[PDB]
């Protein structure tokens, strides 16, 4: 009689920080 | 025998908001 | 005995794009 499956894995790491925004308005 | 490994974890959470974009064209 | 835990999940999605940059320098 084999054991039950192990616990579900942890959630992965957080994704990277988002890319920079669009360029600002003209001065 | 031991049970098999558990189900794979979910994807991680979303990253933080990106930084501000480049400064606009000069006046 | 129970199995090993599942592998940790994938890296999450990227954070949202940043806000628009600061306005350009003055003329």
């Amino acid at each position: 009689p084999p054991g039950p499956p192990g616990p579900p894995g942890d959630d992965g790491p957080s994704g990277a920080e988002g890319p920079p925004g669009p360029p600002g308005p003209p001065g």
